[PDB]
């Protein structure tokens, strides 16, 4: 019962074997490595630690590699710092220059081809905004009106509020960074500043060369990306919503509504979504998060995020463990109080009709109606686990897989708790393994209902194409059931009529030889009835059907075999009797 | 595509081997033997004929044995005929007497205990009604006011409009008649004048002695039976609605509404219902039924009947074949024009939540949404077939079974067409047999979608607990699919750009080596695209995703292996290519 | 198109006539006066300014008076500040004392009777929590274990996490404060720390004395209040959800879910809800709100709030206007992108069946289906407006009323824009006024559909009991309509066949004398047809019905009266022709 997965950025505060252990124990599911900073040397060092500490603690943690991305910086500035007055003008040179309140240079020389008169330009993560007055293609200079007078340090960022910014999909560095991911069988690549399908395909063509198999998760940080969200997902394995970065190009006021609609669009196609940045940022400095921050995280969950990400809190914060522990607690709480009927009801309408989704909706409704304890999803790739996870059911999801990487592919998916069991061949084994695996988790015992979905035969696999509903054994006794109902209650083995005379409340299922006239007054006071032998019109059978009591007759040696005062469940249809609570 | 099953009463008109053949060919599913008349000697003679002609024509026909039942006749009457004036009085003696306009005797001596002053009494199937004026328990005579002056022949029937008529459940004769049924492994026992659960249980205790296994179908002919419908079904395997018999005790005007509500209550619990009597009665004499009769039969179907019954039409009518042929035609027509969405929508609300029904509703919705050609139900008993049949889906039901009797048990169930294949053990074999059996019926071929429901493992069986969705093979080629859509259309193997230059309409999926710049103009005019080799960002792949065309790349030897101008289906997800139409 | 109402707390930053003007123009609908601070003298000064500036700008602004409430403070502390160690113990004296790390006093002497061993106690708005170790009723001292070591200033608050805190419903001050409200005909009283019905009734008995008529809105700040939400609303006129206050006694993590469920329970009964505190708090200091804050406000709206409240932002913040302007913008945006079908569908299921609600659900569905521009609700009290507002329709609500106070009563209700028109008597006048008032708002013109709901006759009033659908005039021409359809398009007055020969596209409705054979080819190319005279089988009439074109015949002087090239709407049923777009 945890559902929403926790991604953590590893940094100086949490390279430590000792600390990486604590974070894993505190719920970390995926390790982010941010390639904005650090050398391959450093990143490789942390990867080894995570692997090592993971397989000592015998836990499944994924590695996520976050690229730096293309960007539009300012070039160097004169005296290190430069100022810009508020009603004034500035010239943005496409050619490199030293910074002056008049002449001022940007690294993306092709800016002049993207903007036009009236377009806004933002500097130092939106610290001070400019606006395009004139464009001169001879001199290649863009003359602008300064608006929010502020200082300007050296290599500070520039943002053009969409504006089809025409950078490449990936930088040369990124291209080398992602081959380093390829080298370490890294699990996830979060791609930066994505904004058209091209930008992903560029990563995927580098992957397909080394037959890489890594999941690619775009970072949608501007309008062009928001606008192209469907076509990006078409080509992507998942998605990341960087709010901080987004809040520069599109107004803070509007971001939460945008966020909702992105997450929505991922839930639709069953792609995992990571909600990123500005989660618990005050826990770099403090040991507990502020209310405004807690609210934020919750809304992340209500909106429908497969996962939640900690940035600086864990990488270079004074409280990292606390940051993860807290992240978890908020998760569990925010989930506890939400309606899985609504959640389903929303997804039932939202997703499309397909062979694969048919089984999704079947397993969803069924799990909800029959109140199943666990859905065990047998997958080689992970797409079943996802097809089940998109419909968001209360039931715990269990992704049994033979692939150690696809296990880690699932650590980020909502609801799914993956185990790695060596593959069976035939369905009949597949099913029995499922049941085994379910129980060995401690998550289900004998009373419980389990639904087993998988893609058989497991050769072609591809789509998931079947489900079995399964009550986890295993009938204590059986015989001929009269009536169709059922109940639970503690036995009262009565060897004679006087063996239950003055010591009688309701709430019990009596276990006798047969029913006399002396038994018939006591039986109707009870909850159930099990009788030793008998047929269908017998005194024992007939009395149960008359007074609406679920009964079983012809029960081999009920008085000897069935114990006294032990809780039991009787099933009128089927004619089975169980160890204590079932369905 | 036939659904509603046809029961036929065998008689003098249709004992003939020649004629029983023609009725089987004309759609007969179940053979009614009415034990109101005829000797065991005769009934045994027909049973043999039916068996013999059935297993020659290699068809599954059940036998139904219809009991006569308890009844309340008049004793003999003076001069053979007697009359009764309209404003007069008559005495009904509980002691036997010769009939007189005053003194007049009834076989059910205990009538005096069931009626009271004011109660109505009906004579000769409701020819003339009386009403109770006084009761004398000394003389044991019930003094009545005659109301509808008519003649009165000897052994004519008497009906007390409910009135808990206190006859037994079965007569001595019936008790002997049903052991004769036990002796011939007869498939069904329609029990007459049932009205409380007792009355069935009396048949079922006689069955359980010889471990008989026969389905018992009550005949509900009066208020007490209508009133106890739920409790009767609780104990019964099915039901019959005798309208003629009912129309005596409850007003013709009201019967159709009562009928509806009975059928409804059977559909709820998945018990088969036979709608009986007054179907095509004018076809004893005529070669074609009247409009009023046709309308009747149809309403039977619209109301929801698993089966339709012919009485005298087939037993002692001049046109019997014609009566069955016509019964079929009306069935097919009345089904053709009904809405299986409504039908499902009705049952979705009407039936209860249970493990078994979960699979029903799953198989129902799924079959409707994905437009599956056939639901193959693997049963040993028949309950899966029925769990599937109650939700009434468009899809043909196919009950594969190892039991030759449970095959016949299904002949009467709506939608289900049973086959008898020798049992597999493992699920994996189970599934593969299903698919086999489906195809061997000629009812599904390769393009088609099949749903396979069954109760695994097949040991415990009891409940049905799983389903598999299955597309009947078998991918002509495969490779790397770009996009997620799909289409059907005829190939155009283009070995070069000029190989499709001037000979080009839309509606085709081109099969080339790769895409040049010379191909790109033609590709976007097409429906689909299959290319010889290539990767994901290739010219061939990229152009498809841009222009929304479903494509596959990396198709081993597409130009050589895939034929020209043959209809094909391409599946963008999965990356498969099919022989001609699929899903 | 604004819907969600904005309440603003007036303070030092916004007492100014100049600034109160700017806030009214920036969307303020209700003025909060917080009686936690300030003297009657001050509050009276602001009231006058609001009234004055309101009736100069000719706008309806309500006054809300927010009581301080009962509370449990600490008494004075030694040296002004005192500290408490983390694993230590503290004694909470029910008798006043100077503060010491050991002995420590609380103003609510009866605390000892509410708590028990194990109960938690919170200090300084949940800064440091304690827990009850022992209770001594002799000394009247509660011995506690300190848990979160922190400092403790003088008069700091104490909170017992429910715990039926047995304070009174109102303080003596509050009792005097609310009579001051009575003295200024103040519109709303937000009652603090409400938690049982008693607490409201205490305000309502003080009101009923002076026949006050003021709406009372509880502040639900703890479990006892959450738990009793239904019974409190039973007795209340509305509600406030103070999140800050709530977030002390119940975990930040859980509050959003609680909030939803409270708002839900108000929407159910049609009581207005104000979502309060922690909206845009960073706008005390900054000119624009943070993303996390925006998100919050939006969720307020998605949850279903009739109103949104600004506290310190407007009262003692540097940016107040900006705070209201921004509050508005977020509102309009968060509404723009929500589904009024869902909104209705949610309320349709949620609210109960009643005579009054019948009209609600009728006016709701109808407004959605027929896409009505405005619902004009004629009220004396305001309950119709509210009956209409609870079902949340897209249509603008217009509450026409004779009462200047009930106008202000509606300023806070979702959707409702109130006008004050002097009362009519007869329904027929009532209706015509509605239509007048709707148009005079500029919100509806002639093409538009208006629904008029009201409670007639207006004597008894009480419930709302009727609705009229009304198309805002006024047929340019009329005659005999053939067909039943309708269309809009620009006229082409054709005096002859050559008067439309070569100058012909589709998209027009031709207006001729009659139809020859020379006209019949051109007519079928058109959208509509209006002909000068003619009957029903005429050449002009017949051609329209054959080719499915909406037409009107017998139109007095169509060629002279109807202008050329002016957009018009023709209605086949009714036989009317309109000025340009209708229904």
């Amino acid at each position: 019962m945890r559902k929403t997965k926790i991604v953590c950025t590893i940094g100086p505060a949490s390279e430590s074997e000792e600390m990486i252990e604590k974070l894993i124990n505190a719920g970390m599911n995926v390790a982010r490595l941010n390639f904005s900073h650090g050398s391959h040397e450093e990143h490789k060092g942390r990867i080894d630690t995570i692997r090592k500490v993971a397989k000592r603690l015998d836990k499944i943690v994924a590695i996520l590699l976050d690229t730096k991305g293309p960007e539009i910086r300012t070039h160097n500035m004169k005296d290190g710092i430069i100022e810009l007055e508020r009603g004034n003008e500035v010239i943005v040179s496409m050619n490199e220059v030293e910074g002056t309140p008049e002449k001022f240079s940007v690294t993306y020389e092709n800016l002049i081809n993207d903007v036009q008169v009236g377009s806004y330009i933002l500097l130092d993560d939106g610290l001070i905004e400019l606006q395009v007055k004139d464009i001169d293609h001879a001199k290649k200079e863009v003359k602008c009106d300064i608006l929010n007078s502020g200082e300007l340090k050296n290599k500070k960022g520039v943002n053009l509020p969409g504006v089809r910014v025409s950078l490449p999909g990936i930088t040369e560095k990124d291209a080398e960074d992602i081959r380093f991911g390829i080298k370490e069988n890294v699990d996830f690549i979060a791609a930066s500043f994505v904004r058209r399908p091209s930008d992903v395909l560029e990563i995927r063509e580098i992957l397909e060369e080394q037959k890489a198999n890594i999941s690619v998760f775009p970072k949608i940080e501007n309008q062009e990306g928001i606008d192209n969200i469907e076509e990006i997902l078409e080509v992507s394995d998942g998605l990341m919503v960087a709010r901080g970065d987004m809040g520069v190009e599109i107004p803070p006021e509007k971001v939460p509504m945008v966020q909702k609609d992105l997450i929505r669009q991922c839930n639709k196609l069953g792609k995992p979504v990571i909600t990123a940045t500005q989660m618990l940022d005050s826990m770099q400095r403090n040991p507990r998060a502020t209310r405004a921050e807690a609210s934020d995280v919750a809304n992340a969950i209500y909106d429908g995020t497969d996962a939640v990400m900690l940035s600086g809190e864990t990488a270079a914060g004074l409280y990292p463990e606390e940051a993860v522990k807290t992240m978890r607690n908020i998760a569990v709480s925010a989930e506890a109080a939400q309606d899985y009927k609504k959640l389903l009801s929303d997804r039932t309408k939202l997703v499309e009709t397909s062979l694969v989704n048919a089984i999704g909706i079947s397993v969803a409704h069924t799990a909800l109606n029959l109140n199943v304890k666990a859905i065990v999803a047998a997958t080689e790739s992970g797409s079943t686990a996802r097809t089940i996870s998109k419909y968001r059911p209360h039931s715990d999801i269990i992704a049994v897989t033979p692939s150690e990487e696809t296990a880690r592919q699932c650590s980020i998916v909502w609801g799914v708790q993956p185990v790695v069991k060596k593959g069976r061949k035939s369905t009949d084994a597949l099913l029995n393994n499922a049941v085994a695996t379910a129980v060995e988790t401690g998550r289900v015992t004998n009373g419980d209902l389990i639904i087993i979905t998988a893609g058989v035969p497991t050769g072609e696999t591809g789509t998931t194409n079947m489900m079995k509903i399964h009550l986890v054994g295993d009938e204590i006794a059986n015989g001929q059931g009269i009536g169709r109902g059922s109940v639970v209650g503690t036995t009262l083995v009565a060897e004679t009529v006087k063996d239950l005379e003055g010591k009688d409340l309701s709430d019990k299922v009596i276990v006798t030889n047969s029913i006399d006239e002396t038994f018939v007054p006591y039986v109707e006071k009870a909850l159930g009835l099990i009788t030793e032998e008998n047929g269908i019109t017998s005194p024992s059978a007939i009395v149960g059907l008359e007074k609406g009591i679920p009964t079983v007759v012809g029960v081999e040696k009920a008085v000897k075999n069935i114990s006294n005062n032990v809780l039991v469940t009787i099933d009128a249809a089927q004619g089975k009797i169980f160890e204590g609570y079932a369905n």
